């Protein structure tokens, strides 16, 4: 009866795995998941698997095989949605040595919940996992554990991202359990991931700072000339304004605050004041032809006041996210 | 005969069902509906099911062994899909006491309608629920409860969604009736969800805030300078423009009216009753040179009446919302 | 042999449903349809199905002995797509009493191809069917009928629409005909849908009518102020082209014309005479001054004429689309 | 053995087609397809298939018959994707008369590929067809014709599309080859598409040619107003590039140059020739001032020599394009 | 036993493989894939296949054998999904001679994962492949290879797409090595892509180019007309932003610098220095007029130094990429 594992009853039955990664197929930042595609291959000793040869060697047996006797049954922690090619027949592949030793393979692709957090963006790193474990069978029974330790895993040479750069490929494991079933054996396979900076620092921190530096040069236009001055700050609000919603366009779509968030609405404070401060400057020019009836103060204090401000919170700003 | 139930005929089979919550895959605003993967397991006590052993401890099958035997027939009601994991194998496991009590447990992502009020948005708060029933057979002949009461649910540590806060999982019971076929037990996993709302603050009720108060800059602007006060405002009702479609652009896309259009479109009539006022001002100035051939009333009564009108507006406002 | 349907070769078999309808998951605007989830029942009598007991009570089978027994053999015409939910199992039941009366129930979602015409929008209304034949038999063959006739339908309490509201769920019938294969009985749930008007009218007939307003106040300005007229129109179709853009992205996408089309191409027609009416008015003034070396005649004739044009076209477009 | 076709060996089975049209479900611009649900009929005498009997009437099975008889192997070429509806059960026909000629039917939807050009956008006319053919049998083996001619199609009343009209079905064959496999009979289903012209007259071709009109209301303003001329054309531009970019929002997605292109571009083109005309007369004006120390020339020839530069534009673009 | 090979135990079995292709269905450039429509041949020798016929002439059958005899198992090495087409029936084909040379035939869909370096876009070039392996064998028991060498590639007429140029289609073989199972024979079909260059000049290098040819104007105009010179750079400033987010919103959305983005940003930066220029000239001509209480030299070098910095930076340009 090949329902019955080998060692029924007495020892538990080790099982021992070996995985190669093919490709990272895609990520999704909004529903925070990523896809990929491996081979995964297991071994293990059973005796009513044996028959008489001489030949001291492996001999090859396929899928249909695979529904008569008795395999393993791991499966994918954490996962959304897998499945096993069938093109032009089922991935499946089972070699079976004179003394019983099983050779079993399959080629599969995985879709893998990662919790993520945007609150550095751009300026972010994300960790991410691939989790295996037996989903019938205890640590009482089942022994699950990496063939040739950290040589176990193989990665392919051209696996790429479009957004991102991968690295730091490790395995480890630990031991877990259900409140209602037990203690398991669970596999992990590890990495990391990074952005390109040095483009989103042109893509979002260069039009608004250039945008700040525009209302700076009002403070240098005669304050005789209200017609030239007062469209000057109101077309520039007008440009950030349309700026930050064509960064907004582009971006992934996360509803909490984030880094490049608080650059953006803090440009936008600075140059609105600059179109209050002209204000000021007219309204006491003019209280003053009344009053009878040279550059301003205000003017020559503002040219060196807001500069030094702007340095100082660039200053405060790239110390706390460095 | 194993497709007639245990104690057939005679009184009601009890089934007791126990439940853990994996993750929280989605949410769709637009269809409103949400995704959840889960752990699903059943227990009762089968007699045809019985075998000589002494060890006094389970023993287990897998899904080979479901498609012969007698199983119960949950589902889930106001689904729109869901399914069974199957990689590397069907993920289902069957386990066999001596005395003939079994343990039946399942894998299964289900997508739920959940019906969702967005008057109140951003401020809103929506309430949704799992129900689980028996598809074929009445109270009468299957009995359906939580095996541990309010500890027949649990749920994992990072459970987490990029645009809400999750909180409040319990359970609750209740019996429901169809017309044509009888009476049925159901149970439930209710919970809540909120949203960043200090943000939408900030992506929102801010620059529509600012644009009204430059809006106010044009009554301190003297009278005489006809090419500075009318570029002003126009360009003014330019931007404020802009800004409502880009508010739009990034909105989820519901067909009624929000509490965030509300306060949008009373900004906007703000900014057009200022033009409205300095073309008065103009007309009356022009017919008295007219006529005969310092601030004008209507500026210095302004200057007071329009921010105490925004006040009452935001009072209210925020009498009514909270 | 249950390949023989009851009643083989003598009078068609009377086959009655009954319907209750759960839920209505999607509708799609671009491809012309929508989908829905419900329960569909069929009854009849059947005489290789009685058996021996004194209970006078139904007994209960499910989907295996559905591929054993004949049964009927309907399909959803005009539906793109359809399937039958089978979570935990086939959602299947099978019913059967001792003088041979079975009732068999099913529950599915299908996707219905409903013709829709847009030319009133947002004033529309659309009307959709559901329509149920029997693929193989003719009515000399099989009889198909509503149960109980216009109580044979059931209605969910809770079914709603983000966008739309409905009303006026009721079953019809029709006697149909292909030219190759005869006539066959057809079954129909008809529905009606509307949307919510006053969003609408604030959402796209409202800023278009400020704008409107808008360019008015240009016939009231001195009309030596040339750097003070010129700017102020051009500036104001700027806002209007852009709104008119705004509309366009955030409606759901069809190539013909339609009526909220009319209203905002109208407006803008509006906007770009006021325009040209300036540029006469000054070219005139311009070669009077020319010649020799007060309010203008077109412009104290435009403050009637503008204003009266425009209440009169909207008269004739509030009476044409009511 | 019902694997040998019927005359095996000897010539050549005539097997005859029919078919009637449901629906068109959906077209795709970018990736070159459409989508359609339709009945397809068969036809052929098998004497294997004989049974005796007086009625001299046909006699109902279905599919589970029709796994195991013999039966044709037709397929779609070109096709992406198809399918066949199995709800509530599989939509199939099987008819058996007692002289052995059988009906065999299916209801299935297609996906095909359609070859498009897009330069003649949006005056463009697009045809499309649907193949089938048999897989496995050369024409030495399977004969395949239509039944009766060019009335073996029907169409359906209501066949719509949201944004296209349909004309023309025919049918029509031609045999074809294979290199590694022989000689095939093909037949063909024909039809044509095209568009809504005055819509998009309304949509592209107004707007541009409205604002290429307000760009000449320039050479009627007093040179001598430079703060009056100056922003008009600046603006004028900023309007024409805003409007460029939504058209391309609205439209399909296509990379290479199509006819509606072609008349933005010019339009542009001329916008950004008035500006450097006043530029020109400033500067000639200016010079002659300094020099020293009525209209212009350059004015009075643009305001003839402008429009009749675009009326010639005009009538040689519709002699092209028609 | 169907399950040994042809020649187990001793020599390596020989198939010979054929392939043409019908269709390119898709290409996407966010997640670097592509699908393709093919047939795919085999060819061997096998006397369990034998028959006793004089007919020296090939016999037809179809899947369901396949499922009874033994037969290869390629597989498409770097896939993302497949399938094989089954409507009306699985289009599979089998056909058997008297000698015992079998010939087995498939239809199939394939996505293939294709490395793409969009650094030089639009001026780049792609190259692809698609990849062809047996998954259960190696080379001491299979030999894999192309039945008749470079022309054993067929390539339909009408294959095209829409953004895209296909060219350059030939085979290639390769041995590969996998350090858990062996060595293995590989094949190659492999192809070069291209884009549409002139179109991509027309959208995106024309605009920013007359917009910084509208900048040199300024240079030309009354220093002082201040009224007049100064909305004139800051319109412009607008515009250009405006333009360079539409680019963005049409192009297909990549996270690392591209050839086109370094135009663009350069362009932006001679804009604004423009602005720069006259704010230098307004302020000294000011404090001349203090001081003692004609063209400016700025004026008159900008006038030349502007456009040939412009001309140097398309030389270099143009010199990298070509
Ligand atoms: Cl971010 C945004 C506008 N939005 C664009 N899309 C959605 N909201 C905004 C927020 C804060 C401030 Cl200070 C200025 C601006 Cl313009
Ligand atoms: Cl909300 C909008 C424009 N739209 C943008 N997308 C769709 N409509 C609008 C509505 C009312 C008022 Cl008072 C002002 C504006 Cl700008
Ligand atoms: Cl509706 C549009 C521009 N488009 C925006 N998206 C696509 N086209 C338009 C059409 C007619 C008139 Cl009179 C004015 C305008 Cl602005
Ligand atoms: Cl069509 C476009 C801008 N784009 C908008 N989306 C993508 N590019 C453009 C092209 C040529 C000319 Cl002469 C003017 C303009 Cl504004
Ligand atoms: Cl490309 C962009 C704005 N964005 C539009 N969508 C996303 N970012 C920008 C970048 C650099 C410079 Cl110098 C100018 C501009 Cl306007
Ligand atoms: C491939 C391999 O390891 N083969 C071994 C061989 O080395 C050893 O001599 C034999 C015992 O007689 O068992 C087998
Ligand atoms: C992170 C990782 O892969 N670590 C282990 C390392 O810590 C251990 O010391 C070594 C030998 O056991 O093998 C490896
Ligand atoms: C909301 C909820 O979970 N409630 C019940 C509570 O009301 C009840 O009193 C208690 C003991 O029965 O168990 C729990
Ligand atoms: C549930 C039901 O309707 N049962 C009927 C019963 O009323 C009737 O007396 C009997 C004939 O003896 O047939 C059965
Ligand atoms: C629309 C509809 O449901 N109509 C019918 C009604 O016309 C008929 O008179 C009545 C009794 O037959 O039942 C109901
Ligand atoms: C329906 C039909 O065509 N039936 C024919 C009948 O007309 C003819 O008389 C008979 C030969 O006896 O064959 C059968
Ligand atoms: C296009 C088409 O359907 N054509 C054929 C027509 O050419 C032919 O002359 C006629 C009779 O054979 O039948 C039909
Ligand atoms: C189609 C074909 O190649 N047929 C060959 C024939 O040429 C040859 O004469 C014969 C041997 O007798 O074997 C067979
Ligand atoms: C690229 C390619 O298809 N190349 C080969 C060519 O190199 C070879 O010389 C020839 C004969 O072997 O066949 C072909
Ligand atoms: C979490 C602090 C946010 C501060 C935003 C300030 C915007 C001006
Ligand atoms: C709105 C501007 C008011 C300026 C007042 C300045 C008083 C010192
Ligand atoms: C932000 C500028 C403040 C200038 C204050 C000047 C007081 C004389
Ligand atoms: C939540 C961190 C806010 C940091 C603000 C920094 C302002 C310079
Ligand atoms: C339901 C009341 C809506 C009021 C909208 C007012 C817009 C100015
Ligand atoms: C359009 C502005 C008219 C202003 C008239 C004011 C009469 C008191
Ligand atoms: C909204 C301002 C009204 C001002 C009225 C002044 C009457 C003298
Ligand atoms: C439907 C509620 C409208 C509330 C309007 C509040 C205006 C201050
Ligand atoms: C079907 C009549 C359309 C009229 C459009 C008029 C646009 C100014
Ligand atoms: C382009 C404006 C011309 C105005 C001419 C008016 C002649 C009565
Ligand atoms: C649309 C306004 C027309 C004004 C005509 C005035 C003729 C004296
Ligand atoms: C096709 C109907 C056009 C109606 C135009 C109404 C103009 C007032
Ligand atoms: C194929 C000719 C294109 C011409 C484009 C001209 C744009 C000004
Ligand atoms: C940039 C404008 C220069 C105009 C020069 C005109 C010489 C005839
Ligand atoms: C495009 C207008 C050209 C005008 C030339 C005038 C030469 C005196
Ligand atoms: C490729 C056709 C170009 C036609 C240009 C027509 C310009 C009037
Ligand atoms: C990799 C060099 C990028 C240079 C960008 C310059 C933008 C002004
Ligand atoms: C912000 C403009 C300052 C210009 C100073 C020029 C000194 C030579
Ligand atoms: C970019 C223009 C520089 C002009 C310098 C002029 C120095 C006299
Ligand atoms: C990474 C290549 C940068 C090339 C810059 C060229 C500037 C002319
Ligand atoms: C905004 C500056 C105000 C200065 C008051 C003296
Ligand atoms: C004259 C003060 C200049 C300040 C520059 C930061
Ligand atoms: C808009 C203010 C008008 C005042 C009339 C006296
Ligand atoms: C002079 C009146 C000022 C009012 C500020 C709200
Ligand atoms: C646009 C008005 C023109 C009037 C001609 C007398
Ligand atoms: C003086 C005429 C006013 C007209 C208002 C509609
Ligand atoms: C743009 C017109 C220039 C005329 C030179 C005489
Ligand atoms: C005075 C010339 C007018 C030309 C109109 C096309
Ligand atoms: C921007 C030009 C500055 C020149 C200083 C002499
Ligand atoms: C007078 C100098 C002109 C320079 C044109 C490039
Ligand atoms: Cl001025």
């Amino acid at each position: 009866d090949f329902s019955m594992r080998p060692g029924f009853g007495g020892p538990a039955i080790p099982v021992g795995v070996d995985v190669q990664v093919e490709s990272l197929d895609s990520i999704s930042e909004v529903d925070m998941d990523f896809t990929m595609t491996l081979y995964l291959r297991h071994y293990w000793k059973d005796e009513r698997l044996s028959f008489p040869s001489t030949n001291n060697l492996s001999m090859t047996f396929d899928g249909r095989l695979v529904k008569k006797i008795w395999v393993p049954d791991m499966f994918f922690v954490h996962s959304k949605r897998s499945f096993i090619h069938d093109t032009t027949t089922d991935n499946v592949m089972l070699r079976v040595q004179p003394d019983g030793k099983v050779l079993y393979s399959l080629r599969v692709t995985v879709t893998a919940m990662c919790n993520m957090d945007f609150s550095r963006f751009p300026l972010d790193t994300q960790t991410c996992s691939l989790e295996i474990e037996s989903y019938a069978y205890t640590e009482d029974d089942l022994m699950l554990y990496w063939k040739k330790g950290n040589d176990s895993l193989k990665t392919d040479e051209r696996i790429s991202l479009s957004q991102f750069l991968i690295q730091e490929f490790h395995t480890t494991t630990k031991l877990a359990f259900y409140s209602s079933t037990g203690w398991y054996n669970r596999l992990y396979i590890n990495f990391t991931l990074r952005r390109h900076i040095f483009f989103f620092l042109l893509q979002t921190y260069f039009p608004a700072t250039l945008m700040v530096m525009l209302s700076w040069v009002s403070f240098w236009i005669d304050r005789r000339a209200v017609p030239a001055r007062v469209p000057l700050g109101i077309t520039t609000v007008l440009t950030m304004s349309t700026i930050i919603t064509g960064v907004n366009a582009s971006m992934p779509r996360v509803s909490y605050i984030k880094a490049v968030d608080i650059y953006l609405w803090v440009s936008f404070v600075f140059v609105f004041l600059s179109v209050l401060e002209y204000a000021a400057v007219n309204y006491l020019t003019t209280v003053q032809e009344r009053k009878e009836q040279d550059t301003h103060a205000i003017d020559k204090y503002s040219r060196i006041i807001f500069p030094a401000a702007y340095i100082l919170f660039n200053l405060i700003y790239w110390s706390i996210f460095s």
